């Protein structure tokens, strides 16, 4: 009953990009993927995407290639093999209108079914319709035709209802009308709007469903329009989170990707970034500058101005300010990671604290461990990485240098300032540092001394 | 002459919160506290706040409890014991309209006094009055009644003047009208708007004072409206600071709490956060990402992308970028705290420099001290914290580990890379590190060496 | 044919500033410099700037001083010596209207030439013209006069076309009309608008060119208007970059100075700051919080939440998060600078890595060097700075302390935790640290041990 054609071969010159236009991201997914999601709401039996140059990349729906730019008519014709003969209602939508909703496309197909139209145009009203196709209606307010700006009479220029370039067609007629135009065109290019002209010649019924919101119809041709799309999608996402019980200091300046999940009672300061497959648990606090990519954060956590990537963070964890949790990290329940701390490829057990100026790389760390300020786990020799194992209740002295592969046994202490080259037994202390020597009056000889300035 | 009732027991379902609705913060204080401040402008002899569930928490004005949700009429009746019999003008205001100003409530009470009204409604005009109570006026433009959306005739739906749910009543009549409705209601619930209906029955004079600004009347029911309130209050606060001589790169994206004080000639970049009892002195520069909580900052300071909490910062101080001044710190005149430095529970004397990768905790530090990059004050043994005392003109070597409790005497130098376990006399040097040994050609054996890749 | 007078002596009381008003910056240059750039579009033979108090500072165009505030008429008269007698069209513009474009001033002078006017007023339409001079036209819609608010009839108050205080005059008449007013004034002050009154007395032809955009005419009197000017100029700059192929997550919250150059295909997250003579190469990624001053960044770089000042960054470089590249640094091709790293006054050769918690100051560093986490180059003795030279393929051990002046030879390794006081030959290792000693069961005696809590 329902088919979908997505036009993804249109010109992208004004993007000034080596990336095909429809692959440019809005809130973490391509414009094309936003259109795939809205198209999904009509439950189409077949979906055909028409691509052009760099087809391989877009493919890397059913796909067909448009090798030559001969207009939207030729584009739609590239789906003839797959859709010719079939009965039911065929949506034609651009890959560069990512703000059109599933609700809008459901209401388009229903309106078309409703009025037994051969074609239905998705229209919208704007007070500045310059450049757009105008929807011409009669006394009875039925759709007669689409008039382009260049063809518009001064009276027609007054028309505020415009063509969004989104349509539903009776599938059978659509492929019949295109062949007609193609063969009798006396010209190379042809346009999906040419089919509306043919239906006018035959008196076949064409209708228009108007979007309440003109801004939903945005067709992205450049990075100005890309940023407008980002602004609308950001507002849409953040609105949903607020209705679901998430507080935002500033939802106009908080950057949350389309698939991020956020539990009720979360508080988000301005200028928080959440990306990819990120999940935030109940009552967690995210402060200004926090940046989370493809990570799970538990309940009752506080992430202060920190960057967390491809990692798991348990309930009650405190991170920051200015901490970096790098890929394949796990922070256990109630872990504290303080300022200027980097964790990479490491598991950290519950209640463990690394408060300051510390690097934990390729470590397996137990519960109730304390990392002194300035602790470095040394994991790399210039060719290979080595694992360090740290047991429960270990006290790693400030400014210590732990050279993997070593094991620090349960309850051990590393003396502050120590270089550790060998395993430390459970309940031992290890000390690897110079003994302090004091030299009376020697500072009087040195350039910092007041007596020497 | 003036009384005030604050309705703080209304439903909060759409907030999706375990915190009562009116306690949700806007610019650093509860919505209820914003209403207490606007109510203060009418100098009320008595102020009564009606609370519901979690009453203890809101209490933790005079307070009365509404154990049962029987409507705003029952809410106002919970103040009968305290206000019954008294003469003068009684403001009724919701705890969830935090944008209404003192100026607006002064102009409401004056307008009511003016026209010897028995009731005055605070009204506003909007082009989308759907859902609101409509204010019905006559040829003479006097207020006849309030008509709810569900009762509105199609002609009444056209009315753009709405009820904000803020009122002034002649106190005597108000408690008389409520008893009447309560006893003869033939129903459980009753509404403050029911009193306006009764005055219509008796021909008692009801007037309306219209807000110039409809957006001032916002009643917060969800976190969408909470963020709108934050946006308006942020704009209001930042406007006041700009008129008072504070420059903002972007006042729509700068987050300054309601009671923060900012001297003239301060320059604030976008995305600065100032919270609580914070004070900023003249000509100080705050750069993007700066976050200050409950701190005093002097004149001619430059805070670059740094977090400062419960601390005092003197004139001429430079902090950042990426520094953390933690609670109970004092930075003396012209102190420099550079990148990746944490100061906690420490006093730092004038002209002292800690430029890099340093932790200063539980230290008393003198004037003209230099902390080398990588210096750690070690203050914690896993149970107790210990104090370090550092004298004037001390040179603390890079990458040194100072294990409290020790004293570094005036003009002393700690050798770079030293572990310090013992006091250092004034004018001494202390060195606690291994002597360098060179091994010819040994690097040729190791995995980093080009010859081994 | 074209002359320009810039009025830069007007009152600045509402700025609450010791800096003269026109020197306040918008997007990295003074409001006066924005006006110099728009004035440049008319190719003036002579440009005269009238300054007042702190004249020296504005001077630190031709300049003339207005020692006494006797109005804009007296201001323009201070240019009589330089412009008296000359023929051609004289632009009069304020130093505090920085949003007026070159295109607008070209269209003003052309319109004036066009209609052989003796005067032309730059006008604009607003729905709130309160306080402004009204432009009075006739049936034929010719400009009769300028009427100030205080002189306006109720009919004249309705006029929405306002005086922006920008003009073109026939130079000869202008200086003749001013002398007339000055001598016969019976008063101290006189106004450029008084010249329009005189032309009305003589029937000399006065015309008005209307700005399409009223907001372009903003005259900055306070820091509220300064921030509005910042908002418009930020939008203008960011629009140009987007049309030129730069992606912005949020162009309303990205802070790019007027002369910053940005290659096509650059991606900029929200809350990026680019200042001064900054240049960004093709396909470079700048993430949230990045702050660049007077620096060149190559192609295919990724700057993650980092501050880069007066430095050069080659192609392929990765910086951050939370790195600080300080003045007179150079990062060679494919260099990696990781979290909590500071580079100052240092050259770093290609493919060199400093991933963590490192300070590199006054160093000459070769290619394929590895800095271990926690490495400190010690460059300062409290009086003088010293240079360290590091060769190619050097492996600088984690937590090492390199005390300048030393040279680390090609392919050398410094043992982790080492203090280095002496040169290290090429292909050597250097070790300067305590040997690890383990003490069985000693941790059982210490306060961290579970058995002691
Ligand atoms: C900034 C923050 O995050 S704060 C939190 C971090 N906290 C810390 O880093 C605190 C770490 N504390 C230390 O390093 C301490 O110096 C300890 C706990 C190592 C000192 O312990 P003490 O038992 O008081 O030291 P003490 O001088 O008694 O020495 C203990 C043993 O080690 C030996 N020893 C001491 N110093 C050295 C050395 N440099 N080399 C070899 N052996 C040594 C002693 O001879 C003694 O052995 P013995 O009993 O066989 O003779
Ligand atoms: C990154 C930044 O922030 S830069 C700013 C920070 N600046 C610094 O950290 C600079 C610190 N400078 C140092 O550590 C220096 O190495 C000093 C100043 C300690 C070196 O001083 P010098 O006097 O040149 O050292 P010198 O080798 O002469 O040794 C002085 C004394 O200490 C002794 N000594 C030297 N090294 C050691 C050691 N490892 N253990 C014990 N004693 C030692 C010497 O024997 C000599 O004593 P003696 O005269 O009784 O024989
Ligand atoms: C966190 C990150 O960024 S990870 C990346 C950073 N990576 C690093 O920092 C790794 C650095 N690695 C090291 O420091 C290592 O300990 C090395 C590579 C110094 C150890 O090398 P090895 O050759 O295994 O050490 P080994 O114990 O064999 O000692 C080598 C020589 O030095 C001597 N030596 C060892 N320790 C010391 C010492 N403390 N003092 C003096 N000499 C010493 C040995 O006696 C031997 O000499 P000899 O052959 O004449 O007797
Ligand atoms: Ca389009
Ligand atoms: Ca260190
Ligand atoms: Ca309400
Ligand atoms: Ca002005
Ligand atoms: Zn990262
Ligand atoms: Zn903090
Ligand atoms: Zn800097």
């Amino acid at each position: 009953s329902n088919f979908a054609i997505i036009l993804a071969a249109g010109k992208g010159t004004r993007m000034k990009s080596d990336l095909p236009k429809v692959l440019h991201k809005v809130a973490g997914i391509s414009m094309l993927e936003h259109v795939f999601r809205s198209v999904g709401a009509i439950q189409p039996e077949k979906t055909v995407t028409v691509v052009g140059h760099k087809a391989e990349l877009v493919e890397e729906t059913e796909f067909v290639t448009q090798s030559e730019q001969l207009g939207t008519g030729h584009a739609v014709m590239m789906t003839e093999p797959i859709l010719e003969g079939l009965s039911g209602h065929t949506l034609v939508i651009a890959g560069d209108t990512p703000l059109i909703t599933g609700e809008s496309l459901k209401n388009l197909i229903d309106f078309h079914i409703n009025h037994k139209n051969v074609a239905t145009i998705l229209t919208a009203e704007t007070d500045n319709p310059f450049g757009y196709g105008r929807i011409v209606r009669n006394d009875n307010a039925e759709v007669l035709r689409i008039v382009e700006q260049k063809d518009a009479t001064d009276f027609e220029k007054q028309i505020k209802e415009i063509n969004t370039g989104t349509y539903v067609f009776d599938n059978e007629r659509l492929f019949e009308a295109l062949k007609n135009i193609n063969t009798n065109n006396a010209q190379g290019e042809y346009y999906i709007t040419d089919v509306i002209g043919i239906f006018r010649e035959t008196g076949e019924k064409v209708g228009a469903y108007t979007l309440k919101d003109f801004d939903e119809s945005l067709g992205v041709n450049d990075r100005v329009a890309l940023a407008t799309a980002e602004s609308v999608m950001r507002r849409r996402i953040n609105h949903k989170h607020m209705v679901n019980g998430v507080s935002f200091v500033n939802p106009e300046a908080t950057y949350i990707d389309i698939d991020v999940e956020i539990a009720p009672e979360v508080q988000i300061e301005a200028n928080v970034i959440l990306k990819g497959q990120t999940k935030i648990g109940a009552e967690t606090v995210l402060t200004n500058g926090t940046y989370v990519v493809d990570s799970t954060i538990g309940a009752g956590a506080v992430i202060t101005n920190s960057m967390i990537e491809e990692s798991s963070v348990a309930d009650g964890v405190t991170v920051g300010p200015y901490a970096h949790i790098r890929p394949n990290s796990s922070l256990g329940a109630q872990v504290h990671i303080g300022n200027f701390v980097e964790v990479k490829g490491s598991s950290i057990g519950e209640n463990t604290k690394a408060g300051h100026l510390t690097y934990i790389g390729n470590c397996e760390v137990g519960s109730n461990v304390n990392f002194g300020a300035g602790t470095i786990t040394v994991n790399y020799d210039g060719k290979n990485k080595y694992k360090t194992v740290i047991g429960d209740n270990v006290f790693v002295g400030s400014n210590s240098t732990i050279i993997a592969p070593v094991e620090l046994g349960d309850n051990s202490l590393v003396g502050a300032g120590s270089t550790i080259t060998k395993d430390v037994p459970a309940d031992a202390i290890a000390i690897g540092r110079g003994r302090q020597i004091n030299k009376d009056e020697y500072a009087t000889r040195l350039p910092h001394h007041p007596k020497n300035q």
